[PDB]
Formats: C-alpha cells, sequence, structure tokens
C-alpha cells in the first residue's frame, strides 16, 4: 500500500486547503457554502450513476438506414391518416426536444448547485441535441416540408396547446430576478421540473413513442422506429434522473412539500393528461390499425398514475395499461 | 428526390402560424430576437453544424482506456520525484478548468448565442467537459491520488490560482442576470468572454500541459493518461476552431465592435495570459526533465498566442519559433 515519494502535490497557499469541499455540507440546491466546481468528493451517487448510464448509450441518427422509409413514404402504401400521425409526431418533437434542452442550460443548471447532477444535466443537454439531430435528419430523408414541420407548433392548435402549457408551467424560473432561497421560489423551481420532467419527457413523449413505435412493429418507417427506440432508451434515463432529483430536493427541504403544492402538482398532471389526450385525438380522428383516440385515453392515465406514484403521490385514475408491449420495450430499454 | 406524395403535409389549422416559419437570412449568431431560436431549421450557419458532426464522430470515454501500465509505473521508482510534480500540477490545474469551461458555457454563452445551430455545438462541446472532468477523476481513482487534494489544487497552489483567478476576471460582468448583449459595450464584454475562454483557457492555458504530457507519452511513460490526453487534445483543437469562427462571425455582423481599443485590449489580455502561463510551466519544471525545461516554454507560449492572435485577424507580436513540433503532427 505504498507509493514512491513525492506522489503529492505540495500546497504554497496553506489558507487555501479549508476549501476542499466536505462530503456531507453539499446540497441539491441554495448551496452555496462548498465549491461548486469541484467534482468531488460525489455525494449523489444516483447521478453519477445515471450520468454512467447515459455515456453507455451513445448513438447517432445518421447510424441507422433510411432507405426503406424513404422507399414507404414515396409510395402510395401508407393511407392519409396514417402519414397524418406520423407527421404530427414529427412536428411535435422537432422543437419540443428544444424545448426541453434549452430548459435544462437556461433553468435547470444554474439552480441545481452540485456538479455531479450538473455532469448529468450536460450529458442529458447533449442527448436532447442528438434527438433534434434525428428530426432534422428524418425530415431531410424523406424531403418532408422542413420548415412546415419544425413550425408546426405554431400551426397546429392541439400541439401548441401542449407547448403553451409548458410556457405556463416553466414559471419566471427564466427570469433575471428568479431565485430558490424562498419557500415560494423552490416550489416554483419545483414546478418547472415537474414539468419539464414529469410532464414533457414522462407523458408528452411517451405518448409520441407508442404511435410512432406501433409503426416499427407492423414493419413500417422502421428507420424511424429504431431513432425512437434509441430516444426511448435515453428517455428513460432522463425520467429516472428528475424524479431523483424532484424527491432529493424534497428530502433536503420538506418544507416546500406542502398540501398546496402537492395539490398544485396533481392538477398540473390533470391538465397535461386531458392535452396529451386531445393531441391524441387529433392525431387519430378515425384512428389507424392498431391505434385508437381510446386506447390513449386509457394509456395516457396509466402512465400518469405510474408519474405520480413515484414522486410521492397517490394515483387517480386506475386505468389498466392497453399497450402491454411498451411495457416489454421498456423492459429492454431499461436503466441498468 | 422522389415526388412529394398526395397527403403528405401537415395541414394548420392557425392560418397565420406560417409567418413564424423561419427566414434563414434573418438568423444571426447574437441579439436574435426577431425570428424563432427553438426550431433549428433552416441552418444557416454550415460551419457551426459541421462542428457539432465532427464532435460527434470523436466519442470516447476514460474508462475504455486501460490503466495498468500506468498504475505499474507509478507505483514504480522508474518515475522521479520531479516527474511526479509535472503529472500531479496538471492534473491539479485541469481537474478543475473543464469544470470552469463546461459551467461558462451553460451560464454565460449560451443564453446570448441566439443561434439553434451554435448552440448544438454547444451542448455537444459542454458534454465534452464532462467527459474531461470524468477523465481526471478516473486519473485519480486508478493511481490512488487524494482527490480532493488534486481538485482543490486551484486553490492550494499559487500559479494555478494565479491562471484561474485571471480567468474569473475575464468572464467580465457576462454572469449578472441582467447583462445583455444588445449594445456595443454589452457586445464587446461578450467577445471579451469568449476570447477569455476559448483562446486563452482554452487555447492557451492548455498548451504548456499537453506539450508536459505528451512528452512522457512519446517517451512510453505514463501511456494511458497520455492516451486521455490525446482525445483531450483531439476535442480542444474543435473547441478552438469553433470559437475562432464564432468570434469572427460575430465581428463579421457587428463591425462596429472590432474597434481599435477592442482590439488592444484583447492583445494586452493575450500578453497577460502567456506571462502566467510562462509562470505556470516555471512552476511545473523548477528543474529540467528530459526533452523539457521551463525556457522551452517561453519560446512555445509566445509562438502559440501568435498563431492565436493571427486566426482572430491580429498581428502576431513574439516572432518565436516553436520548439515541440511534434505538437502539429497528426496521430
Amino acid at each position: 500500500g505504498l507509493v514512491p515519494r513525492g506522489s503529492h502535490m505540495q500546497a504554497d497557499i496553506l489558507d487555501g486547503k479549508q476549501k476542499r469541499v466536505n462530503l456531507n455540507s453539499k446540497r441539491l440546491v441554495n448551496c452555496n457554502q462548498v465549491d461548486v466546481n469541484q467534482l468531488v468528493p460525489i455525494k449523489y451517487k444516483w447521478a453519477w450513476e445515471h450520468y454512467l448510464n447515459g455515456c453507455a448509450n451513445n448513438w447517432l441518427p445518421t447510424e441507422i438506414p433510411m432507405g426503406k422509409d424513404i422507399e414507404l413514404w414515396k409510395s402510395d402504401r401508407l393511407s392519409e391518416d396514417e402519414r397524418r400521425v406520423i407527421l404530427l409526431n414529427l412536428g411535435f418533437f422537432s422543437t419540443a426536444e428544444s424545448l426541453v434542452g434549452n430548459n435544462i442550460v437556461l433553468a435547470i443548471f444554474k439552480h441545481v448547485t452540485n456538479p455531479e447532477a450538473r455532469q448529468y444535466l450536460l450529458r442529458q443537454a447533449f442527448e436532447e441535441a442528438v434527438h433534434t439531430h434525428t428530426f432534422l435528419y428524418i425530415c431531410e430523408s424523406l424531403g418532408l416540408d422542413e420548415k412546415e414541420i419544425f413550425n408546426a407548433y405554431n400551426e397546429r392548435a392541439a400541439i401548441k396547446a401542449k407547448d403553451d402549457f409548458q410556457m405556463e408551467i416553466t414559471g419566471k424560473v427564466l427570469d433575471p430576478n428568479f431565485r430558490t432561497d424562498s419557500v415560494e421560489g423552490l416550489q416554483e423551481f419545483v414546478k418547472n421540473l415537474v414539468g419539464y420532467y414529469i410532464i414533457m419527457e414522462g407523458i408528452f413523449f411517451y405518448s409520441g413513442f407508442v404511435m410512432i413505435l406501433s409503426f416499427h412493429r407492423q414493419n413500417k418507417m422502421i428507420g424511424i422506429g429504431e431513432q425512437y427506440q434509441y430516444i426511448l432508451r435515453d428517455e428513460t434515463i432522463h425520467l429516472n434522473f428528475g424524479i431523483d432529483l424532484i424527491n432529493g430536493i424534497k428530502e433536503e427541504n420538506p418544507e416546500i412539500w406542502t398540501p398546496e403544492l402537492q395539490q398544485e402538482i396533481v392538477e398540473l398532471i390533470k391538465r397535461a393528461v386531458d392535452l396529451e389526450i386531445e393531441y391524441a385525438q387529433d392525431c387519430l380522428p378515425r384512428g389507424i390499425l392498431g391505434l385508437r383516440a381510446s386506447m390513449f385515453i386509457d394509456y395516457v392515465q396509466h402512465i400518469a398514475d405510474r408519474r405520480l406514484e413515484r414522486i410521492g403521490l397517490k394515483p387517480i385514475y386506475h386505468t389498466k395499461n392497453p399497450f402491454p408491449w411498451m411495457s416489454e420495450t421498456i423492459d429492454l430499454n431499461k436503466e441498468k
């Protein structure tokens, strides 16, 4: 257990040694008593593990062949109703990933005063960029009008409704005056976290996944499908991290978790469910093979219940999952 | 290139929403509030997108690089006290330097680069900083170093602190929650931050260290650390090229900011960085090690400074030769 002479670096600023970080002084928010620039010693092992797991999931949209997708898209084989599902989903996702990425950088990162959690955030934000690249790649491959697709959240009411809601639940976290060192401020911050991790990534995205992966299972648009499988694998970790972060902040700041905040989070999730159901209905006015709006009523309620449970809230809908295969692809894409 | 099929268009039910489609010619690198920043398309800055694609093609993780030979050498008496000093001081500086760079991308740069393709690159770059930070943790754990001792070096070692303090100063007022780039003064301050982090920190302050560590690698010493630094160098080369492109792009779009006064201030900042970096090299090398002496870094740091100056349209000022020409070899 012995190293040779000179294996330590020597300080010439003696008072500087006090800036070594006390592990137990570290906190997820409002931590100004220790140096946030030093990674060590790691306190939140869960955050570090999410980071390592994400790093092991590198993929690039350009590694996935689109030849069969292009051939199918350009043919007359797809019904207009099938195309409608694909186009609306691309429309929503093309900008939703940028909304998530921008929120990580511009809202979340400043207030998560912890280096190991920030490491994960940097991986997460980069993954959003990869997802955005996916939608560009799909548009270019299929010869879609890229501006029509990317502007969809400004042109289609059911998509705009979801993203206007997102803006509302973002709160004032972007404001130069926003701070998390009041009870009210930290509560607002937690609502932003619920909005992005639980609602946008955990409910809005998972519903899109069923629509697209339903095509994949029918051997239609399998290039898009494979890309969405990779996206789902990432989003599984994003969600797990977000849940851990919310639960960690609650534990360290129990005064924020009032009946009032609890009830508001429940109402926000209810509003998300209604908006996602309305979106599914816009995607499926008549339904397509293997996909009807009524199935999404049950599915969206089901997953909302699962999200509520994970952050210590009671399930409210009690519906069953009409897509058992999603759980099996969820199983295959489970975090280590 | 096939025909657009019937029914393959997304139909609008908000009729005036079409106005929000982004006009290519309206996009700008800074102060762009006339178009929607959330939509990537249409891509204007091809150079930014190219840097993004290049970074994505460079994936690596430190845990993929075996440390067995490095551990054996570190435990042996075949590495001198002086060689250990060079390694430890560099690990000390780099362990927090990448966190500083990444934090600045997120907390200072991203908000004000009002362009989605440039932001795609920034997210890739910030993730690469995280990979580099991981690298230094992994080296510490592999070699059984005191991790708190290494990561706290920038608070404990004067020559390291001097570099990072200068870095805090040149960061300017960009972190002020009310800082804005929509004035000549504001944009000049922002450009000074870009020079500070891309040119000075990533383009000069990393370079004595690269030379020192890669010199060990060329002598077959600590080849595990060496390989990790080779991957870091590959990333850092793209970081620098992006930063130079961004600075030059902002200048082109806002030429009124590039005043003789600003040009002179930037030269003076780079001169101060050179002095600090030479002092850091002197701290690493109180005595010579094979092919490395403190005096060599006077020539080298000045040489690379001249190269950085040229790339952002400023005249070289030192005119020194490069004593480490092998740094320009491809691996």
